[PDB]
RNA sequence: GACGCAUAAAGAUGAGACGCGUUUUAGAGCUAGAAAUAGCAAGUUAAAAUAAGGCUAGUCCGUUAUCAACUUGAAAAAGUGGCACCGAGUCGGUGCUU
DNA sequence: TTGTACTGAAGCG
DNA sequence: CTCTCGCTTCAGTACAA
DNA sequence: TCTCATCTTTATGCGTCAG
């Protein structure tokens, strides 16, 4: 009658088991459909479902964003062509048509094969005159001669297409604020304002600073040594205040007009001219030098004065490359002529031919040429250029991502200012072209859709087409920026129909502090027992303490209030240790800004303050903050307004305004905050207030409050989890359906939840500030002295990593700066192409170019050699972990490899936690569907959440050991053990049922005590319990309920039953059959080949001319039974085989299958015998061999090896020989057990041999591994067991893979023939596999 | 087993952008050559595409979830499969039942 | 002319 | 006043019929 | 890889949800 269901939810697996009250698993004769002769099969109610992962959406977002960027770039080019078209019609009416036709072969081209001029001599004259586009760009900016309009369009289209980045927002005018000369007019301006007119000697310019690196410790000493120091922090010339601003907002030093805070001159300095701009020169010239140092950092030098330093530097690279190429060729032909063919012709050995024509990247070319370079003579300058990575450089390079768009804009403005006299239409629409280059869609606007995108939120004032010139007249920036946030912030969970408060909201802070405060309790010598703080006390301490310190300590709560006001000798307190968890931080911010305490303490003006804080949270864009805030300008002075608009906030609370201050109790009239301020002597907190039935909040919340697919579709987060949710809920539903719709007595879920010692918990959850502090004092730096910081800004990951690395890059020996992390790179050690891992152990803050060059690799052996000492210096200083040092040093151990792809990855754990939590909620909501007027829910089925630790301990303590490498049955056995342990546990201790059952509750560090209890609770299974003192204690071999005489656990029959179930051969393993989504092919384009297999990259682009893709992903296979017109003497041969349908043909095939099959050559197709076959389709063959359909032309291992449990226990015990960590008598017990049962190894090998001969058929691998075993038989038991544990890779279900046994590696046998399953028996397995439909394919055709 | 707060890890989801990479063409290769070729010279850049494409034609969308078989239903979605016992190499056997 | 067996390929910071 | 988490299919080239 | 915001699940400290 009664039955229980146990569940184990892995990220890729759902173990399931059904048990009775006797801990026995039922077995039933299930009906089997299909045309086969089998009508009934006996199966056991235990199994697991295996499925491929749920994939995250973010890759699809990346493709979406790349698609959008390409479309918008094409539209920019189209806009420029639309502007130039009418003038282009005058000189060459087919110019854009030849540019559009550049990709076609000359036979396909409608016009002449030369795109630019249409004739060969002018084209070769162009390339001789301008070797690169940069030469043409420089000629257009610098010269004044009327040039051809085609060249003008080519330069502007090149520079618009590759416009550089927008991470600089200012003007950065690369035309006067640029020449290193600027120091001279700076020192004159300094002599003109500073009336003493000091020394203006011919000292060396900022090139002296830039000779090594831009830093404090060298700039300051160089300028002070060059020109004698009259004022160290007030030199008023080329200061660090005028180069790289200070970390804090510290006041001006030796001020001229006023003492005002200082920062860097990017975007937070334009109001620190309040010394003069608020009271009405060197700051302007300073800005111009700051610009000069940025652009001389990002571009090297122009010796002759040009408006285009970029093009000049690129031509400098070209000329250097040409000279060094000529020198290299001459020296190579001189000293080693035999290498000349390899270096300069063979493009496959990473030579110069491989560096240009081949695929070798710049670092590979350098490391190839370097030994050849050093063995040669006269190569000192080539080698020092190689060491600077400045040898034979290209122009188009990964380094160019450093370049801000302002440089390209400056060049465009200069070119247009040159050529506007010769072409009036350039002067007519110069601003339109500048807008085409400069315009960027704001991130808060999103896509520019018209009601046809699920991703778009932008609203528009008019229906006109959006152009960069009319963007502000059409797009309603306001509502769109608000809709960027409000669509995305979650609703209040108690009031589902309105949004939560901002985190920094004053009302939210008030609620938070009064909620914490109202269950503070205090006691003192006159008391009988502790009291709560009355409302007047709570108000007085809020006024005198919280409003006067940004945080409060219980120590000052004593020594400030209780000693002075209502004086006590002592008071003892509970509800708080040390720091209060709440504070009025925003109140202190607003007090510091408005400087009106009475305004903030005023009651009637709270709503406008909440409107302000809401505004300052929602909006980032300064003009939008201004516009929204402007309404309140008749209470605030313009100064304090222009200040307050800086005070950005972010993040959101959990509650609506109406919950905490909107709803009122009908009889009291008080809000929740009103009760928290004063509730007499009850002082009820929030939870009490929403669950006390006396107040009228409870039924108001109740009044504030179907398909399964809707129930999973509404909830947010990763789409990945929804797969798992649907799978296991469908499993549970079909298990209920199998046994005649009878509901379980309970469902047991293995939650991935734990408990641990309080000390360990706090030791983990420490503030990262303490970590930074103790590491930096351990390594003895002074970074905190010069750069001070507290915890909350380390929540930013770049600044955290900057303090983690002690202000210095560990790839390159240079100091880092704190103000310029914008262009600095976060870097993952392991490539994101290889393995998703976003732990701090895998993250680097490094200079951009170094990470860019570290494409697809761990840091290479050379940077390891350069930096391993500093890496060790940070390792022993507790700033990086051993995993971080091992990852950093990974190149010395061979770099990444297949065995580095092993070990379970962090995300799987978070996924299983999320998945199981949701599963538990949906199963409780679905199963308990009935309720009464007095009973709010009827516990028809108790969902019981076991912690993993309990079942894992039960496994070890009774030697039901588990390993994974042998078979997938471990999932099913874990589910069965969860069912057993949970059912026995709740049977033994009914008074603990309210702990484990979902939705129920009962009412030295607390976690410590709970963990110790969570150990002791399991003891009732044991026969003998060893206490902490080392003395044994007995326990009856029959267990009873205690309050009842009902037996709960017999240490006889029940252990035998468990061992019998664990040793059962028949376990249901079902791989979910899935039809493939995702990308059409592998993404790489492949060269022109006469091969038919090349997928056409475009409709007209025949890939036999143009190249194409390869490896088209098969969406699914289809069985076809038809005639294929075979032979020279043509005749119709009837034949049956699988066709693969690729994703590209999925929609075309499903539109009309018969016509698509006739397009493939099949005729007389039997339409009704077309079978849809997903991946992993299951086929049953002779002798009991099972083959899994991996693809239209590949099979997979479909059987599973049911090894006896004694061998599994012996294998687990033989490995991990000295790492059990129990007690010594136990380890020696297992040592004589494994020594006396050594022959089990041979028995296991015999089993593996039979099973391999039965279903694997890889006989060549079989005899190879048998010879390897017979060679290595005399090795110690440890390595033999370990390598045999590897050996089971031969026999697992699914994909063949390589494995190695001791010294020797075995390659997989590949089942590359799907002909042989065409006469097998196809199996349609249900979600559990208990329901089957076996079809015989030999009877078809 | 839930909720608010602080302190933690480890992860998600959407938008705006940058630089590379690859492909085809353009950038006249020269000499000795019956030549299969051999010697020499040169190589740095540009145009275009970047899931085929789709229609509501937007400077939008097209790689994330949804998926055993059969019977209904456009689809959504609904429905379809006896029990007890003795045993165990991927499940077998025995006995009642319509 | 068609199956095998073996080695190699794969968009990224 | 209630407790005792997982791992590949296709592209090529070279031989057996 | 850069810039923007938004969540989610587990760990520990505080408080609380019932009869
Ligand atoms: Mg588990
Ligand atoms: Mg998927
Ligand atoms: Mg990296
Ligand atoms: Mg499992």
């Amino acid at each position: 009658k009664k039955y229980s269901i146990g569940l184990d939810i892995g990220t890729n697996s759902v173990g399931w088991a059904v048990i009775t009250d006797e801990y026995k698993v039922p077995s039933k004769k299930f009906k089997v459909l299909g045309n086969t002769d089998r009508h009934s099969i006996k199966k056991n109610l235990i199994g697991a479902l295996l499925f491929d992962s749920g994939e995250t959406a973010e890759r699809t977002r990346l493709k979406r964003t790349a698609r959008r960027r390409y479309t918008r770039r094409k539209n920019r080019i189209c806009y420029l062509q639309e502007i130039f078209s009418n003038e282009m019609a005058k000189v060459d009416d087919s110019f854009f048509h030849r540019l559009e036709e550049s990709f076609l072969v000359e036979e396909d081209k409608k016009h002449e094969r030369h795109p630019i001029f249409g004739n060969i001599v002018d084209e070769v004259a162009y390339h001789e005159k301008y070797p690169t586009i940069y030469h043409l760009r420089k000629k257009l900016v610098d010269s004044t001669d009327k040039a051809d309009l085609r060249l003008i369009y080519l330069a502007l289209a090149h520079m618009i297409k590759f416009r550089g980045h927008f991470l600089i927002e200012g003007d950065l005018n690369p035309d006067n604020s640029d020449v290193d000369k600027l120091f001279i007019q700076l020192v004159q301006t300094y002599n003109q304002l500073f009336e003493e007119n000091p020394i203006n000697a011919s000292g060396v310019d900022a090139k002296a600073i830039l000779s090594a690196r831009l830093s404090k410790s060298r700039r300051l000493e160089n300028l002070i040594a060059q020109l004698p120091g009259e004022k160290k922090n007030g030199l008023f010339g080329n200061l660090i205040a005028l180069s790289l601003g200070l970390t804090p907002n510290f006041k001006s030093n030796f001020d001229l007009a006023e003492d005002a805070k200082l920062q860097l001159s990017k975007d937070t300095y334009d109001d620190d001219l309040d010394n003069l701009l608020a009271q009405i020169d060197l700051f302007l010239a300073a800005k111009n030098l700051s610009d000069a140092i940025l652009l001389s950092d990002i571009l090297r030098v122009n010796t002759e004065i040009t408006k285009a330093p970029l093009s000049a530097s690129m031509i400098k690279r070209y000329d250097e490359h040409h000279q060094d190429l000529t020198l290299l060729k001459a020296l190579v032909r001189q000293q080693l002529p035999e290498k000349y063919k390899e270096i300069f012709f063979d493009q496959s050995k990473n030579g110069y031919a491989g560096y240009i024509d081949g695929g070798a990247s710049q670092e590979e070319f350098y490391k190839f040429i370097k030994p050849i370079l050093e063995k040669m003579d006269g190569t000192e300058e080539l080698l020092v250029k190689l060491n600077r990575e400045d040898l034979l450089r290209k122009q188009r390079t990964f380094d160019n991502g450093s370049i801000p768009h302002q440089i390209h804009l400056g060049e465009l403005h200069a070119i247009l200012r040159r050529q506007e006299d010769f072409y009036p239409f350039l002067k007519d629409n110069r601003e339109k072209i500048e807008k085409i280059l400069t315009f960027r869609i704001p991130y808060y606007v999103g896509p520019l859709a018209r009601g046809n995108s699920r991703f778009a939120w932008m609203t528009r004032k008019s229906e006109e087409t959006i152009t960069p010139w009319n963007f502000e007249e059409v797009v309603d920036k306001g509502a769109s920026a608000q809709s960027f946030i409000e669509r995305m912030t979650n609703f209040d969970k108690n009031l589902p129909n309105e949004k939560v408060l901002p985190k920094h909201s004053l009302l939210y802070e008030y609620f938070t502090v009064y909620n914490e405060l109202t269950k503070v309790k205090y006691v003192t010598e006159g008391m009988r027992k502790p009291a709560f703080l009355s409302g007047e006390q709570k108000k007085a301490i809020v006024d005198l303490l919280f409003k006067t310190n940004r945080k409060v300590t219980v120590k000052q709560l004593k020594e400030d209030y209780f000693k002075k006001i209502e004086c006590f000798d002592s008071v003892e307190i509970s509800g708080v240790e040390d720091r209060f968890n709440a504070s009025l931080g925003t109140y202190h911010d607003l007090l510091k800004i408005i400087k009106d305490k009475d305004f903030l303490d005023n009651e009637e003006n709270e709503d406008i303050l909440e409107d302000i804080v809401l505004t300052l949270t929602l909006f980032e864009d300064r003009e939008m903050i201004e516009e929204r805030l402007k309404t309140y300008a008749h209470l605030f002075d313009d100064k304090v307004m222009k200040q307050l608009k800086r005070r950005r906030y972010t993040g959101w609370g959990r509650l609506s305004r109406k919950l905490i201050n909107g709803i009122r109790d009908k009889q009291s009239g008080k809000t929740i905050l009103d009760f928290l301020k004063s509730d007499g002597f009850a002082n009820r907190n929030f939870m009490q207030l929403i669950h006390d039935d006396s107040l009228t909040f409870k039924e108001d919340i109740q009044k504030a409050q179907d398909s399964l697919h809707e129930h999973i579709a509404n909830l947010a987060g990763s789409p990945a989890i929804k797969k798992g949710i649907l799978q296991t809920v469908k499993v549970v539903d079909e298990l209920v359906k199998v046994m005649g719709r009878h509901k379980p007595e309970n469902i047991v879920i293995e939650m991935a939840r734990e408990n641990q010692t309080t000390q360990k918990g706090q030791k983990n959850s420490r503030e990262r500030m303490k970590r930074i502090e103790e590491g930096i004092k351990e390594l003895g730096s002074q970074i905190l002295k010069e750069h001070p910081v507290e915890n909350t800004q380390l929540q930013n990951e770049k600044l955290y990593l900057y303090y983690l690395q002690n202000g210095r890059d560990m790839y390159v020996d240079q100091e880092l700066d704190i103000n310029r992390l914008s262009d600095y790179d976060v870097d993952h050690i392991v490539p994101q192409s290889f393995l998703k891992d976003d732990s701090i152990d895998n993250k680097v803050l490094t200079r951009s170019d170094k990470n860019r060059g570290k494409s697809d690799n761990v840091p290479s052996e050379e940077v390891v050699k350069k930096m391993k000492n500093y890496w060790r210096q940070l390792l022993n200083a507790k700033l990086i972990t051993q995993r971080k040092f091992d990852n950093l040093t990974k190149a010395e151990r061979g770099g990444l490899s297949e065995l580095d792809k092993a070990g379970f990855i962090k995300r799987q754990l978070v996924e299983t936690r999320q998945i199981t939590k949701h599963v538990a909620q949906i199963l409780d909501s679905r199963m308990n569907t009935k309720y009464d007027e007095n009973d709010k829910l009827i516990r028809e089925v108790k969902v019981i959440t076991l912690k993993s630790k309990l079942v894992s301990d039960f496994r070890k303590d009774f030697q039901f050991y588990k390993v994974r490498e042998i078979n997938n049955y471990h999932h099913a056995h874990d589910a069965y053990l969860n069912a057993v342990v949970g059912t026995a546990l709740i049977k033994k201790y009914p008074k603990l049922e309210s702990e484990f059952v979902y939705g129920d509750y009962k009412v030295i560090g607390k976690a410590t005590a709970k963990y110790f209890f969570y150990s002791n609770i399991m003891n009732f299974f044991k026969t003998e319990i060893t206490l902490a003192n080392g003395e044994i204690r007995k326990r009856p071999l029959i267990e009873t309920n205690g309050e009842t005489g009902e037996i709960v656990w017999d240490k006889g029959r029940d252990f035998a039953t468990v061992r019998k179930v664990l040793s059962m051969p028949q376990v249901n393993i079902v791989k979910k059959t899935e039809v493939q989504t995702g990308g059409f092919s592998k993404e790489s384009i492949r060269p022109k080949r006469n091969s038919d297999k090349l997928i056409a990259r475009k409709k007209d682009w025949d890939p036999k001319k143009y190249g194409g893709f390869l490896w088209p992903t098969v969406a699914y296979s289809v069985l076809v039974v038809a005639k294929v017109e075979k032979g020279k003497s043509k005749k119709l041969k009837s034949v049956k085989e699988l066709l693969g349908i690729t994703i590209m043909e999925r929609s075309s095939f499903e539109k009309n299958p018969i016509d698509f099959l006739e397009a493939k050559g099949y005729k007389e197709v039997k339409k009704d015998l077309i079978i849809k076959l997903p991946k992993y389709s299951l086929f049953e063959l002779e002798n009991g061999r099972k083959r899994m359909l991996a693809s239209a032309k590949q099979l997979q291992k479909g059987n599973e090896l049911a090894l006896p449990s004694k061998y599994v226990n012996f294998l687990y015990l033989a490995s991990h020989y000295e790492k059990l960590k129990g007690s010594p008598e136990d380890n020696e017990q297992k040592q004589l057990f494994v020594e006396q049962h050594k022959h089990y190894l041979d028995e296991i090998i015999e089993q593996i041999s039979e099973f391999s001969k039965r279903v694997i058929l890889a006989d060549a691998n079989l005899d190879k591994v048998l010879s390897a075993y017979n060679k290595h038989r005399d090795k110690p038991i440890r390595e033999q067991a370990e390598n045999i544990i590897h050996l089971f890779t031969l026999t697992r279900l699914g994909a063949p893979r390589a494995f190695k046994y001791f010294d020797t590696t075995i390659d997989p046998k590949q089942y590359r023939s799907t002909k042989e399953v065409l006469d097998a028996t196809l199996i349609h397995q249900s979600i559990t596999g208990l329901y089957e439909t076996r079809i015989d394919l030999s009877q078809l055709g």
